[PDB]
């Protein structure tokens, strides 16, 4: 059934909240013991919000491998992405050893660092070129080398340097700037020109391991990013684009990581988001 009828179908029997909480109910559940261990309490940001087992990436040190972060592995799309919790305090290290460890070209933030008052994520990255960042726990140094501020978002040149082999690397920082403190943006424009953004960089492509992509808890916003990117090339590769299911799509992606899209609200913006994205690819 083609979305755009799908989502006027919902809009005027107002159904949002419904469809939304069968997602939740056929959703999977697989465990997160290593996620709940006594020492990995201050590992995680939100005590209902961890990696399930099979899926979580692991940290290449002996000590404690752990880090509340996932593998989502598109099969038929060819994308993977890793979604991760905005970095805490004492895990701002572990974050960038596992963009070093798994080759990331491209980190994708969602999320301000205050929001609604209070702190929403570590301050990660250093904010003027002169003053760098040494991480001593995981043996790196990040220095800011160029920063473009536009109207809904700022993309960062960061250069990434691995203190044990004086390699360095060039990562890319897309950093959306604008979604509202409450709900969900009114027109999914601004989302769409930034997504255009981030693929055009090379970010989401296969020769380099996947992106790493956060908002506060991983899995919200974070989850809305992408969940439009895998509809919009699936809608690409297929000759029938209207076999293009949002709903099986976003339950697949949640075998790999629990909770993605928090609210009906979000849903709704997502249908708007691939509906919109669509027309940019179809000839628009
Ligand atoms: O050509 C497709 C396209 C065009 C634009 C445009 F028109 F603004 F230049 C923006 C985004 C996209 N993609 C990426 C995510 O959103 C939908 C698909």
């Amino acid at each position: 059934m083609e979305m755009e009828k799908e989502f006027e179908q919902i809009d005027k029997s107002g159904s949002w909240a419904a469809i939304y909480q069968d997602i939740r109910h056929e959703a999977s559940d697989f465990p997160s013991r290593v996620a709940k261990l006594p020492k990995n309490k201050n590992r995680n940001r939100y005590r209902d919000v961890s990696p399930f087992d099979h899926s979580r990436i692991k940290l290449h040190q002996e000590d404690n491998d752990y880090i509340n972060a996932s593998l989502i592995k598109m099969e038929e799309a060819q994308r993977s992405y890793i979604l991760t919790q905005g970095p805490l305090p004492n895990t701002v290290g572990h974050f960038w050893e596992m963009v070093w460890e798994q080759k990331s070209r491209g980190v994708v933030m969602l999320n301000r660092v205050m929001e609604k008052g209070s702190l929403k994520c570590a301050q990660y990255w250093p904010q003027k070129e002169e003053k760098e960042m040494i991480f001593e726990d995981t043996n790196l140094k990040l220095t800011l080398i160029s920063e473009d501020i536009k109207s809904y978002y700022t993309v960062r040149q960061l250069e990434l340097e691995n203190l044990t082999t004086q390699e360095t690397r060039e990562i890319l920082h897309f950093h959306y700037t604008t979604w509202p403190d409450f709900g969900v943006p009114e027109s999914p424009a601004s989302f769409l020109n930034f997504l255009f953004k981030v693929r055009e960089s090379g970010s989401l492509s296969p020769e380099h391991g996947p992106v790493v992509v956060h908002c506060s808890a991983g899995i919200g916003r974070s989850g809305t990013f992408c969940l439009a990117d895998t509809c919009l090339l699936l809608m690409d590769k297929r000759k029938d684009p209207s076999s293009v299911d949002i709903k099986k799509v976003l339950l697949e992606m949640r075998k790999f990581r629990m909770g993605l899209i928090q609210t009906a609200d979000q849903l709704r913006f997502s249908y708007l988001a691939v509906i919109e994205g669509a027309k940019f690819i179809m000839g628009d």
